[PDB]
């Protein structure tokens, strides 16, 4: 509804210097480190709000759709809220190394946190603090509850696959290099499982399961499951999206066709060409020089990715709705839907 | 020792193929992400080996001389050791980016990995994936044990105070801004207290001693004590001896003095010091010019810092018997004697 899920909204934001707070506070003024945790009110202040807010958000929903009334209670509810914001800082820790590591300039509309003037290289070890903030919120809402060993275990497992996924972003496409050998299907398929699906899908709904006492290692998988092919196809969506949408598209309607970037675009394109656009897009792409890049959309248009995504999106709704079968067994398809509701949604 | 310290020793160096086999036998094969562990296993071979080992070993001195009859099993010895590799990881992970944050090229004798050709701004995530490591050992061998979430929780808050640690660093000594103002001694003194203190000497021991079911608050805090400043005083003869030593002195005998560096020597000099040195001193440091350092040690013989030492390393010893009283109440002194033994050492 579009009260429900602002209110929702309202709330999330509105608990974020209460985490700020949490984090500084005594830091502050410590007569050892207090520079050291004033930088890092910044360093969060800067960074850490910013998105639409969705993945944390995602806690709180589940949270409140799977909780009994027992579970509604305030604190309940602020743990939720807190856990939310933590998959948030995890996230910045990522965006703000993924810059250093791609020379970016620009994210979330400002300047790139490592490119402020005084800042540089030291920013690695801004976002080590960053990730390190994560832990310090769940150590102080959730250490004594019986869910506190799986919540860590869960925010560190997936911190490494995502790693895993960065790496094998970084090996494949290195932004100072064009060779489109290894933009392949299966590697950008798996690039994106480890890179964004579990960080982004799973790890929230795996964290209201744990909340509310569900730990089964069975209902993990058929959780997991569907949530993978949500996040696969969102991902594919946003890669759609960067090219061929834009009517009110969710702000900046730039580009990183110009960026030597493994797209789903792309690689549909690689399998779908002959050597003579195989060489045509082997060269142009990566390429910051218009010319090149409008060229680039030609050749998509001239293969017609744009009907191609219009059968994926469909394909991949309709195994959406099997897998809520299969494997929402034990859980409220509700919960599957509602996030469902807000993904699929397309531009031709 | 010169026979048990060694057998300690080789057992711990004879382990580190077990760990990385932990690490990346099953992801060396992943179909998915295979690409992904093996690199990691280059990352985990060129990095983790490589230095005395000593904060390691510690733990497992500790724990085989904290364990009762009915501990010295082998599992119980192994997890020991494990848990030992798991400093060593740690550290490795600092290390690989201070090195960047440093724009170095050389550790522990080798080109740093960042310098790998083909490697560069990419060590970024590959520290990350070093420091994910780590849980990864715990998981693995202390998951089901009384102890596993103290260890956690000890494990990432020490990486919380030692990156505050770095902070106060990377904000106080920019090595492309000389700045002799903040190099105070409080702040050197802070800086060591988080930056090494705490990771090298109080990490190892607290473990042994959640291992061994040692988990009050006013224990850690007696260990914490006595360690502390057992600590304080290594790095300050670690920084003794990048200048004025040099007998056997433990391999490389080269130098960071060109390099803007925070280190005992100059803050003593600072304070002790005429604004004519107080200039002289000024220009010459960071000074990467031979004519300029020479001149550095100059000053410092000028001074008369050696002696300063002899006096320091004197005061500090002092003081340890005495935190070995008030504070290793119910803890084995022998635990902190047999570690004492091995740090104070001396060259004039
Ligand atoms: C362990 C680490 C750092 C993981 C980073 C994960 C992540 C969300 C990368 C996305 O960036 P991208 O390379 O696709 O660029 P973007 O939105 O900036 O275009
Ligand atoms: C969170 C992070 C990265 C912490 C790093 C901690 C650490 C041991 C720094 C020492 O390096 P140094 O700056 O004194 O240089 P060195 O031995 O290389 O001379
Ligand atoms: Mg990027
Ligand atoms: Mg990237
Ligand atoms: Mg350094
Ligand atoms: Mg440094």
């Amino acid at each position: 509804s579009p009260v429900v899920v602002e209110r929702e909204r309202e709330e999330f934001v509105g608990f974020f210097p209460q985490i700020v707070r949490d984090l500084t506070e005594d830091g502050i003024g410590h007569p050892e480190v207090g520079d050291a945790v004033a930088r890092l009110k910044e360093v969060l202040q800067y960074n850490a709000p910013g998105g639409k807010c969705n993945r944390g958000l995602t806690v709180v929903a589940a949270y409140r759709e799977l909780s009994g009334p027992g579970q509604k209670d305030a604190e309940s509810l602020r743990c939720a809220l807190a856990v939310g914001w933590c998959i948030e800082l995890f996230q910045a820790a990522s965006l703000v190394a993924d810059d250093i590591m791609d020379q970016s300039l620009t994210r979330r509309g400002q300047l790139c946190w490592y490119k402020k003037e005084g800042v540089g290289l030291d920013a690695i070890n801004d976002s080590f603090l960053l990730e390190s903030s994560v832990y310090r919120v769940l150590k102080k809402y959730c250490r004594q509850r019986p869910y506190y060993v799986h919540l860590l275990e869960l925010f560190l497992q997936t911190a490494y696959q995502t790693e895993l996924g960065q790496m094998l972003d970084l090996i494949t496409a290195p932004v100072s290099k064009v060779d489109l050998s290894h933009f392949s299907e299966e590697r950008y398929k798996a690039i994106v499982k480890y890179k964004t699906a579990f960080y982004s899908f799973y790890l929230p709904v795996a964290a209201a399961m744990y909340m509310v006492g569900i730990d089964s290692k069975e209902e993990h998988e058929n959780a997991k499951a569907i949530l993978l092919e949500m996040g696969e196809y969102f991902q594919i969506q946003d890669d759609y999206l960067d090219c061929f949408g834009d009517p009110a598209l969710t702000g900046a309607v730039g580009t990183d066709i110009q960026d030597n970037k493994c797209s789903w675009l792309v690689v549909q394109c690689l399998q779908r060409v002959t050597p003579e656009q195989r060489q045509l897009l082997e060269d142009n792409y990566g390429r910051k020089e218009p010319e090149k890049v409008a060229k680039v959309k030609e050749l998509y248009e001239a293969v017609g990715m744009r009907a191609a995504f219009q059968q994926y999106e469909e394909s991949s709704y309709r195994r959406l709705q099997e897998l809520i079968e299969k494997h929402s067994n034990r859980l409220p398809k509700e919960i599957f839907l509602g996030l469902a509701q807000k993904i699929y949604k397309r531009q031709k």
